[PDB]
C-alpha cells in the first residue's frame, strides 16, 4: 500500500542538513516540499515545450495552450467539478478569495446585508469581507469558537437571516486542524438564499474533496501547499454564478479608443495578463502525483501518524495543545510559559522546522488569550522518527528552561 | 565578444523540431525562451532550499527569505534604481500597471483631470486608464501616430495642461519596435507637474535601462520576456511616491474583528499572499545571465541582425512593413492581401514561429487600417540563417498563393 520510504525518496529536499543536523521539516502547512516529478515536469516544459499561450497560431504555442487546458481539466476532475470551465487559475488562495469578494461581492452585497465568517479564519478569508462590508455598508458576523477548537454550530441559525448573502468558511483550520461540518453549514446557508465560499487551502492534500457533494458555490486552494509550485492556485465557481460574474480589472478582449472595452468569457475572463504556465504545468504534475499515491491512502497514513504523535506528546510536561482530538494535519501547542519563538528557536537548533507566531489567524489567538502558538505539520512524507525528535526536543527544552 | 553560437547552446528549446523541421523561434516578443541557467536555478531552489518565506524563523525559511530579498536588490541594480525598496514584485506588467492605476491613480486623479496615453499602447497600458477616467470623471487623451510608426511628438505640448496628472507611455512598441523619445516626453510632463509611467516590457532585454537617468516615476516590465520564468514581473516606483501610495485590495499586517486591519509598508505592502519564490529565484538567474552577456553586446548583435533582416526582406514581393527604420526587436509586416493568420500558418509549416493577430494593440491596427499583422521577433539567440528561412518562406507563400 502506502510506503513512506518510497514517498520520501521522491523529495530531494529531505536530505538537507540544517544547523549540521538532518532536517525534520514539520512546516508543510506553511508550504509543502515538492517531489522530483513536479520539479522536473516544470523544468521539462521550459526545456522542450515553452511558448506563449494566448491564441498563438504556431505549433509550440498551440501545444502549450493545450497543456494548460488539460491541467484545468485534470484539476476539475480532482475536485469533481461538473465542468473544466468552472475552474479559474488564480495566483493563490488569497487572490482567489479577493476575486470573489470584488467581482461577485460588489454585485451581490448591498447596504443593510450581512456576511458570515468564523473566528478561526485565516486573514485571507477575513480582510476581503471586512473591506467589502466597508465598501457597501454591510455587516460582518462571526461564528464563535468552542474551547476545543470547533465552531459553535448552534449559533448559525441566529446568525443567518434573509439579509445574509454569503458564508465564508474554512474547510480545515490552518492552526487547529479542525475540519468544519461543511455539508450541514451549506444546507443551512442555502435555505436562507446565501452562497458559501469554502477556503480549502488546508484540505485538498489530506483526503478527497468533492465540490458536487459539498454543493459549495465557491471553493479555493493553493498549489504550493499541495506539493506544487508557487504562484498558482485554483478557484472553483458554480457555472451558474461564474457566468454571471462581472469583470474585475486573456481577460481583455477588444479595446477601442472611441467605443470602450470588452472582456473575454469566464473562466478566462478572470485570468488577466500572461498565465503562469510554468506553475500550471507543475501543478498538473502535483495532482497526478497525489492521485497516483491515492488520497485515501494518504489520509490513512497521515491519520495514523497523527495518532502516534498525539499519544507520544502526552509525555511532555507542561504542554498545552489547542484544537480537537480528530485534528487533520497540524498540531498547535505552547510549552509552559515559554515564548513560542523561543521554543521554535530551540527546535530549529535541533534540526526541526516548526512555525511559531500568529499563523495569519490573530482572532484565533485572541480567542485563546495567547499572542502566538507553535505549530507542527505532519504530512505524508513525515515519519515516526521525526515525531520522536519533536517529542524528545520538547522534553529537552522543558528540562533545560524549566 | 558576443557569440550567438555560445548563447544558443544555453537554450535547450532551440534544438526542438516543429512539424518535423528545425525550429526557427521568431516569437520572443510574445515570450522569450529560457537558458538552462534560469531553468536550473528554479529547480535547484525547489530541490534543495525550499521553504515558506513569510517571516518564518527556522533556518530554511530565513534562508529563502534572504534569497528573495537578494533578487530584489539585483533587480534594482539592473535598472539602476536608487534603492531596492523601490521595487515591487508583481505578477507581470499587466498587474503592475493596474496596481499603479488603482493605488496611485484613485488617490491622484480626480474629476476634471486628464491622463495621456499613446495610440501605440498595449491594451494593458490602455484599459486601466480608461476605467480610472470613468471612476473619477477624467479625460483620456491620446498621442497620435505618424505613418512611419513614430508618435507625433509635436502634439504633446497641446495635450498637456495643468490638469494632466499622468503620462502612461511605452518604452518600445510590442508591434512596431519603435523606441519612444522618453527623455523629451518626461521633461515635458514634469514641467506640467504630471507623473510618467513607462511600460518597459519590450525594452529591458534589448539595451541598458537606467531609471535615474530617465527620471521616470513608474517603470514596469515582465520576467517572461526577459528570458525568465512566467508569473513574475517588476514594478519600479520612485521612493517618495511609493511610500505615499495607499493599499487597495506580506501585505496584511494585523487583523482584529473589533479594530479592523493594518497593512505592511511598501514595497511589501503591494505583495499580497505568498510570493512566487520559484519565479523570483529564476528571475534573479535571468538578470545574472543577461548581465554576464552584456546588454551593450546584446544590443550590438541584435541591431546588426535587424539590419540584415530588413535588407534581405527587400527581396520579398508584395511585402508591407510597418514601423520606423530604427526599429528594435520586432518586424511587423503583412504579405499582399493575404490574411496574417494564413501567412503565419504557412510559416509554421516550415518550422518558423511568428505571431499574428492584433498583438493586444487594436488601436494601432485601426490606425493602419488593417485587422492584423504578422510579427517576427529577432532576439539575441536568433541567427542570419533563421532570417534567411523567413525570407525564403515568404517568397514561397507569395509564389503559392499569389
Ligand atoms: C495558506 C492559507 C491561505 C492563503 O493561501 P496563499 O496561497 O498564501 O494565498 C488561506 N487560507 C488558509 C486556510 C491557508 O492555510
Ligand atoms: C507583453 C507586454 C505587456 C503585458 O505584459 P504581461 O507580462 O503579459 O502582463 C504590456 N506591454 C507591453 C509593451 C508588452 O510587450
Amino acid at each position: 500500500i502506502f510506503s513512506v520510504d518510497k514517498v520520501r525518496a521522491d523529495f530531494p529536499v529531505l536530505s538537507r542538513e540544517v544547523n549540521g543536523l538532518p532536517l525534520a521539516y514539520l512546516d508543510s502547512a506553511a508550504s509543502a516540499q515538492k517531489p522530483s516529478q513536479v520539479i522536473d515536469a516544470e523544468a521539462e516544459f521550459y526545456r522542450h515545450g515553452y511558448a506563449a499561450v494566448h491564441r498563438g497560431i504556431h505549433t509550440l504555442s498551440a501545444q502549450a495552450t493545450e497543456k494548460m487546458e488539460n491541467v484545468r481539466k485534470r484539476a476539475s476532475l480532482f475536485i469533481n467539478a461538473r465542468s473544466a470551465e468552472e475552474l479559474v487559475f488564480v495566483r493563490g488562495t488569497t487572490e482567489g478569495i479577493n476575486l470573489v469578494a470584488n467581482s461577485w461581492g460588489n454585485s451581490n452585497v448591498r447596504a443593510g446585508d450581512n456576511i458570515i465568517i468564523s473566528q478561526m479564519e485565516h486573514h485571507a478569508n477575513i480582510v476581503p469581507w471586512q473591506m467589502l462590508c466597508a465598501r457597501v455598508g454591510a455587516e460582518l458576523r462571526v461564528i464563535p469558537l468552542n474551547p476545543d477548537g470547533t465552531l459553535q454550530l448552534e449559533t448559525l441559525p441566529t446568525l443567518f437571516d434573509e439579509k445574509t448573502r454569503l458564508l465564508a468558511i474554512t474547510h480545515v483550520s490552518n492552526v487547529l486542524g479542525t475540519e468544519n461540518p461543511l455539508a450541514e453549514m451549506i444546507t443551512l446557508a442555502h435555505q436562507h438564499g446565501a452562497k458559501v465560499l469554502v477556503d480549502g487551502a488546508q484540505a485538498v492534500m489530506h483526503h478527497p474533496v468533492d465540490v458536487q457533494a459539498l454543493d459549495c458555490d465557491f471553493y479555493v486552494f493553493s498549489g504550493h501547499k499541495l506539493y506544487g509550485p508557487t504562484g498558482i492556485g485554483i478557484l472553483y465557481v458554480k457555472e451558474a454564478l461564474l457566468q454571471e460574474m462581472p469583470p474585475w480589472e486573456s481577460m481583455i478582449a477588444t479595446v477601442s479608443l472611441s467605443e470602450g472595452t470588452t472582456w473575454t468569457k469566464a473562466p478566462w475572463r478572470f485570468e488577466a495578463g500572461t498565465p503562469n504556465t510554468g506553475g500550471i504545468i507543475g501543478l498538473g504534475a502535483a495532482l497526478e502525483y497525489v492521485s497516483a499515491l491515492g488520497l485515501n491512502n494518504i489520509a490513512e497514513y497521515e491519520q495514523n501518524l497523527m495518532h502516534y504523535a498525539l499519544s507520544q506528546l502526552e509525555s511532555v510536561p507542561d504542554l498545552t495543545l489547542y484544537g480537537p482530538q480528530n485534528r487533520l494535519g497540524v498540531i498547535a501547542f505552547n510549552l509552559g510559559k515559554h515564548h513560542a519563538y523561543d521554543v521554535g528557536s530551540f527546535l530549529d537548533n535541533y534540526g526541526i522546522a516548526v512555525r511559531t507566531g500568529h499563523h495569519c489567524a490573530m482572532p484565533l489567538m485572541a480567542y485563546y488569550n495567547v499572542p502566538a502558538m507553535c505549530r507542527a505539520s505532519l504530512a505524508m512524507y513525515n515519519t515516526h522518527e521525526e515525531v520522536d525528535r519533536l517529542v524528545t526536543g520538547l522534553q529537552r527544552i522543558h528540562r533545560l528552561l524549566g
